């Protein structure tokens, strides 16, 4: 008798909906740039009895009895994070990227202090100063964007904004930026205006880990990330720093500053995911992720689409939809209609509201995990192009649905499960 | 081939430490009052592919494609929460109790506003105004305590403190309070000083759900809880309110106010746990939890120990350790030494610091889940009494270890697993 057998017996409603979600993951092209398919091993840790343990504090410094094994697991997670990212300090307890970022803010700032991040419409995150997020509600958020000419960062301009605004904290790292970030230049800029420097590498963490993107850790005061995007782990957050005394302060801000008990089953999954990312296979995967994203971006360009910045250095791209006279909201719907899962996104200098947008964000990590190569991603580009160019055409619609089905059949997902 | 097989094959280190943690849970008396043993069904949801989905927003109002099944699951969680607690609104996304409470604060307060909760040393939570927590760092926290005479709440005195202090938010609900809370009197007090009223029922949520403790939902502005203590679910948080317009505001404060993507695998587990708590078996379990706690408290009293307040109405108790000339820190260690897992706790008006304390907190939920009855809890009381009364006696130590082993053998934990 298995845990899944108990679920079927005791909650057939939830059991059935879970089976539908597995079918759904199998039978769609998952192109949301922040998604991935985590391993069977990771999922086993999340399904474990580790959920039952209260473990406030840190390994060997807990507020409860009985943490001897939890301490061993969390210490493996910490040690593998420090190995993977070349970091002197790591806190593996943040429940999410949002909570990792909040703990950093609690450490470095007081309410009302000024933060400077990327414009949300240009690729910055809600937690980097959106007025609907605590980061913009309780702090004074100012923004930099990309160049209207190159559609990428102009470091001279960023320095000019920093000098004018005098932020206490500068944030780099983004949700929708397709080029390499120069952390050395961010350090120069922070040093010049006396700001703290945070790199939020949630999206690119697996590329950092694999050596396919420069590492912010030696240069920044602190680095946050999620564990579940290109790092292909469970959902959760992570705080890294080159400064182990500062790391002690961040620990206090995670607990007792912002969280209670950590999710030790998730932390076991973080350990597992970090161990997988230490393997040579993961370096190859991460190279393939970028090759695949570039292939999809190039083929979209071949089909007449504008890619913001003219291409990509990483796992993602923004498709500007003027060439096809669609809003992001419309394009997102139209691709959902042919079993492609993405999300809309504002482009730099978007004429439309964020609830409408002019862009579609696409990424390669999830389908790269299923085994697709560059020519398979060129085929994905062609399916998307076909659908967006001929949105009223029913025969194109069904061709797209059939081409998606072929890709999904070729590249099974979790074939041992039902 | 199973997910656990993949874990063993790919990460024997983590696999082995996980197996040790299962053995540990089996072979200790787990008396931490905030712990439980969640079901195989719940653990199956946590181990599922639902970890792979980004689902910012709410059911049918998401910021990503592909949430059709996630929406069905989260809507089941919501509907079962509203059923179980008789609530007009529920948000099942908070990652933790701390995050549920923070989202409420973001909705109702601004930094600097005054909050009033139970003194931490008297049983209040870190998130109810500790100076080491955001709740006391960024808000003005004032406290009420219990009567030095009765060691329980004196509602006239609470009204006097509220009138003097004029808090914007009053918090009731506690981490270490062993008596019934009168939510009607808290409403009277809040109405009289024009304060919002939050009930944080994390500890007692399963007793509320089963009708063995009065329900705060009809009386309070908002109710927070965790899902993992007496509710016996996965680790996470929950926001309930009688006011569905207010509920919409709390939703915005969870996302995008304080969190990003929800943990949909955990949310599936919340649905399952709520479904289990709707069953008559859970009513019986919750009655047994209180009978068992009372049995342990009574037998400790028979062995000469002071129980704060003179007994318990719920799942927990605080043992005052003056009768045995020990600190909480010492008592906690001494019981760990005989395979009993608890935690130290300050008593009301404790002469010692919170890092030392004069108290041991004990609770019945976890061992009640394993099947123990009242006479078994009287035996637990006798083992603890023996150890604390004779801390230097090696023969008593081994008798205690052997008596713990007998209890654990009689009442197997998750016997289908290895
Ligand atoms: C009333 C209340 N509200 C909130 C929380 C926080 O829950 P979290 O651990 O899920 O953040 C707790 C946790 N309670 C833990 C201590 O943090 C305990 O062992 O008692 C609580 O007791
Ligand atoms: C840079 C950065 N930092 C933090 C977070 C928050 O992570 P969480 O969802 O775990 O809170 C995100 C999430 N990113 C989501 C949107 O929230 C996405 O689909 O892009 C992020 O991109």
């Amino acid at each position: 008798q298995t845990n899944l057998d108990f679920l079927l017996q005791t909650d057939p409603t939830i059991s059935g909906m879970m089976q539908k979600e597995l079918q759904r993951q199998r039978e769609h092209l998952e192109l949301i740039a922040s998604e991935n398919f985590t391993s069977p091993a990771v999922m086993a840790t999340q399904g474990s009895v580790l959920t039952n343990k209260y473990a406030e504090g840190l390994p060997k410094k807990r507020y409860y009895g009985g943490c001897e094994f939890i301490d061993e697991i969390e210490q493996v997670a910490i040690d593998r994070a420090k190995e993977l990212f070349g970091a002197a300090s790591a806190n593996v307890q943040p429940h999410s990227g949002a909570q990792a970022n909040f703990a950093v803010f609690l450490t470095l700032l007081k309410p009302g202090d000024k933060i400077m991040g990327m414009d949300l419409s240009h690729g910055g995150h809600l937690t980097h100063g959106s007025p609907a997020n605590v980061s913009g509600k309780w702090f004074e958020a100012v923004h930099y964007g990309v160049s209207q000419e190159t559609e990428q960062l102009d470091y001279d301009h960023i320095l000019e904004v920093a000098r004018q605004e005098r932020p206490k904290l500068i944030i780099c790292g983004y949700s929708a930026y397709p080029r390499i970030i120069n952390f050395e230049k961010f350090r120069a800029i922070a040093d010049e205006v006396g700001a703290y420097l945070l790199a939020d590498i949630a999206h690119i963490a697996g590329l950092v880990a694999s050596g396919h993107h420069p590492n912010p850790v030696p240069h920044c005061d602190v680095v946050t990330t999620t564990t579940h995007k290109t790092l292909r782990g469970p959902r959760g957050g992570l705080i890294l720093t080159r400064d182990p005394e500062l790391g002690k302060k961040f620990n206090k801000s995670v607990f007792p500053g912002t969280q209670g008990g950590p999710l030790e089953h998730v932390i076991a999954g973080k350990a597992v995911a970090f161990g997988e990312a230490l393997k040579p296979e993961f370096k190859a995967y991460s190279g393939q992720v970028i090759a695949n994203a570039q292939a999809m971006a190039q083929q979209l360009q071949n089909r007449g689409f504008k890619i913001v910045s003219g291409g990509t250095d990483n796992h993602l791209m923004l498709v500007d939809l003027r060439s096809v006279n669609l809003t992001g909201k419309q394009a997102d719907q139209l691709v959902s209609d042919v079993n492609i899962t993405a999300n809309k996104n504002t482009v730099p200098f978007d004429p439309e509201s964020p609830f409408v947008t002019s862009g579609l964000r696409l990424g390669s990590p999830a389908m790269t995990t299923r085994g697709l190569g560059t020519e398979d991603f060129a085929e994905i580009a062609n399916i998307i192009a076909d659908r967006l160019q001929n949105p009223e055409d029913e025969q194109v619609k069904q061709a797209c649905v059939q081409r998606v089905a072929a890709l999904c059949e070729r590249f099974p997902l979790y074939p041992h499960l039902n």
